[PDB]
């Protein structure tokens, strides 16, 4: 009977992600408000960007939504309270209460929202049985704007039911006066053939040997590990839909974590990684344990199985969810990632071969050319990320406002549209048709200052037909449009982009990049269902890894470890690793090899690391005799490795030994003066001379022999010998945009802690970096 208590073949499982999805109210409830709040008509408030051509499918948000905006009368900052009532009874599934701030909020409010039934705070302690979802802070629904965002009021009494609410907002320009405008949606459950889909989806939520048999299908722990990977998502789907229903699901999550992190971003695609990765939001934003301290431990037990990892995509959520969770047990996060650091640094330096530091030195390309096995793709954890795993889909223009066109100025070609009169706050729109039917799920869209928005609606059959909102980003102007692995992926033959003209401009031309498209020109089966959709219409694991996988693994363990030290014990713990000798291994390792980008993050870590100890100046002097002197076969990339010396010296020229061990260094080479190796004795002198130009007897020594040096002298050294002379004599004292589908779901909060976890991310390794 239950779907619950069958066997979990893909029927079975896509019955229950079917009870899962969701649907817009098509026709709009009826509300009572407090006077302070004033309805705006839906048409007005999108005015900017306007959904009527969606109406023959009810898509435009005058037929489901509500907006009001506050009046701050006298009382307008206490409790209020949305009667809302709906044109029929049925089977609601949340209730999304977006929200918009006033921009002069200098601390965000503390609003309590909350849905209940119609006919503690007291007014909820009177309506205390009539709760439908507790209390949610208001701060719980921002986005990344700062001042907006959404509360999806859902919760298993919000299931377990079928025609009137109220949503509570009180606040614990003061409270409720900071919120500018209210905007109130409803969604229901689809409707499925499945019998008795309100019992069924009861059963989902009750029954705790559902959640134990979801996860051990998704773990593959059960019917011979041969669940298959559309199997996998469909669980993946339940899953989430649970935990956003839910905020004991959590327990067995908690006890199972190792296994679902291994099975979701070591051995699955970019797809299940990301719908993992927004599963472990939502279990981090739900009295039981912590889950941050859990998923760290799962994440660090399986930190080792990182080189044999399949997709580079999903060890980027991997990291992601790493770098937000760092915070908790700071320094087992550091060890493990310097064991791994060091660990796959020196296979990655075994791995170069003469005709790569050839095409590193001649020509600075650090590709590996003769390997064929790439790992990561990346356009630009402020980048799309897994582009291997999805194609660069091809379009043709087939339709324009006005005489705007596309132009173009294995992967499509750069196009972009050319706009021959552009006004201010002008729409112009250009129709990009994908040839076929394809499984969109990327976008990239560069910067454009020239329009103040951009919105993408996508379709197939017509825009009155099938009509969808992909996105509309309003920063276009300042930020790149990035969606990043459409969780689930539209299916779009035409996608139509409107772009509105900066406000105050007359810029008469305009060229804006069309960007990148990615997905696939074959939808799988499952993946064009109408069904499944909202809104229908150990050491062996690093010798076996690739190069280029070494290198991403390389490149994100930097990131963490820079990271790392901004948020520091950490620093204590590190000592005991990357001591002088661990340290001239890194860098031999990475910084000699490595890409421009591992040489610079390397070289930075280990300033910040070890540029304070006294033995730095030593491997710093050590590291330039190796690496430069005239007996040196080795092939590098002398230039680079030269500024990455020079920028480590003077971030590191706070230590007294530095200038001290290159000064002896140069005494030392100098010695045959009072075997002369010209070329040794030019680097030191250039680099001496930038870490002294960045600010007793041993420098009358040094300055001693530069003088013979000069006076038994090419004329280009003897520039800066005397500077350096100069110099020495006179130191010493003793001279943001969204996919609009996340709305229909419960993984909208969750997509956005992501991208938050990601920003934050960002925003550390930038501040390491830049200190």
């Amino acid at each position: 009977d239950l779907l619950v208590d069958q066997p979990f073949t893909l029927e079975i499982l896509t019955s229950l992600v079917e009870l899962t999805r969701f649907e817009t109210l098509t026709p709009r409830f009826s509300a009572t408000v407090p006077p302070c709040w004033v309805e705006v008509q839906q048409e007005q408030q999108q005015r900017r960007h306007p959904q009527h051509l969606h109406q023959q499918h009810h898509g435009d948000a005058a037929q489901h939504t509500r907006t009001w905006k506050l009046q701050t009368d006298s009382n307008s900052w206490d409790e209020h309270v949305f009667e809302l009532v709906l044109p029929k009874a049925c089977m609601v599934g949340h209730v999304d209460f977006k929200f918009v701030l006033n921009s002069n909020i200098t601390n965000i409010p503390q609003i309590q929202v909350t849905l209940l039934k119609n006919k503690l705070c007291p007014f909820l302690e009177d309506h205390k049985e009539d709760i439908l979802c507790g209390p949610v802070w208001l701060a719980s629904g921002l986005d990344l704007s700062g001042h907006a965002g959404m509360l999806t009021l859902t919760s298993p009494k919000l299931v377990k039911g079928m025609r009137s609410f109220l949503i509570h907002v009180k606040a614990v320009l003061r409270g409720c006066d900071l919120l500018q405008e209210v905007s109130v949606t409803i969604r229901r459950f689809k409707k499925t053939s499945i019998s008795k889909e309100r019992v069924q989806r009861c059963a989902m939520l009750q029954f705790s040997e559902f959640h134990e048999k979801l996860v051990n299908t998704l773990c593959r722990k059960t019917d011979d590990g041969q669940i298959t990977e559309h199997a996998q998502s469909l669980v993946l789907d339940t899953l989430c839909w649970l935990a956003g229903v839910h905020s004991n699901l959590l327990s067995k999550t908690r006890k199972f974590l190792s296994d679902i992190v291994r099975v979701c971003f070591f051995e699955a695609g970019r797809s299940i990684a990301h719908k993992c990765a927004r599963f472990l939001a939502l279990c981090i934003s739900n009295c039981q344990p912590a889950f941050g301290p859990v998923l760290l431990k799962a994440l660090l037990d399986n930190m080792s199985f990182l080189p044999a990892a399949t997709t580079g995509g999903s060890v980027y959520w991997y990291f992601v969810l790493l770098n937000y969770v760092k915070d908790e047990d700071l320094a087992g996060c550091s060890t493990a990632c310097a064991s791994l650091l060091t660990a796959v640094s020196r296979q990655l330096q075994d791995r170069l071969t003469p005709m790569e530091a050839l095409l590193q030195t001649r020509y600075g390309l650090y590709s590996s050319p003769f390997d064929p096995v790439l790992f990561d793709l990346e356009m630009s954890f402020t980048s799309l990320t897994g582009l291997l795993e999805v194609e660069p889909l091809h379009f043709t223009c087939v339709s324009t406002s006005d005489g705007t066109r596309i132009e173009r100025d294995q992967p499509p070609p750069h196009q972009s549209i050319i706009i021959e009169r552009m006004h201010s706050g002008a729409r112009r729109f250009v129709t990009l048709d994908f040839g076929r039917p394809i499984l969109l799920t990327d976008v990239l869209i560069p910067t454009c200052g020239d329009l103040a928005s951009l919105s993408i609606d996508i379709w197939t059959l017509g825009e009155e037909v099938d009509g969808r909102r992909l996105v509309v980003a309003t920063d276009i102007s300042t930020h790149s449009l990035i969606l990043h692995d459409l969780i689930p992926p539209p299916v779009c033959r035409f996608m139509k982009i409107t772009v509105i003209g900066r406000y105050g401009s007359t810029n008469a031309r305009a060229k804006i990049p069309l960007g990148f498209y990615y997905g696939h020109t074959y939808i799988l089966p499952w993946e064009s269902e109408l069904k499944l959709m909202h809104d229908p219409l150990p050491e062996d694991l690093i010798q076996t890894s690739s190069t280029e996988q070494l290198r991403t693994i390389i490149r994100y363990l930097l990131d963490t470890l820079l990271s790392l030290l901004h948020a520091s014990s950490v620093p204590a713990v590190l000592q005991s690793t990357f001591h002088a000798q661990a340290c001239e291994e890194l860098f031999k390792h990475l910084c000699i090899s490595g890409t421009p980008k591992i040489r610079l993050h390397t070289g930075l870590l280990l300033v910040q690391l070890c540029g304070g100890e006294r033995w730095w100046g030593q491997f710093l002097s050590n590291v330039l005799q190796e690496l430069y002197n005239s007996e040196q076969l080795l092939i590098f990339p002398q230039d680079r490795v030269f500024m990455l010396l020079s920028c480590i010296g003077q971030r590191s020229l706070s230590n007294s030994g530095v200038l001290e061990s290159l000064l002896n260094l140069l005494d030392n080479l100098l010695s045959p003066l009072q075997v002369l190796d010209i070329p040794m004795i030019s680097w030191v002198v250039m680099l001496v001379s930038r870490l002294l130009d960045y600010v007793h007897e041993r420098c009358i020594s040094v300055v001693q022999k530069l003088v013979l040096f000069l006076l038994s002298m090419h004329a280009d050294l003897l520039l800066f010998v005397c500077k350096v002379l100069a110099r020495i004599a006179n130191a010493t004292r003793p001279t943001q945009a969204l996919d609009a589908r996340l709305e229909v779901g419960l993984e909208q909060q969750a997509e956005l802690m992501l991208k938050m976890m990601s920003t934050l991310e960002a925003d550390s390794i930038l501040q390491a970096l830049t200190n």
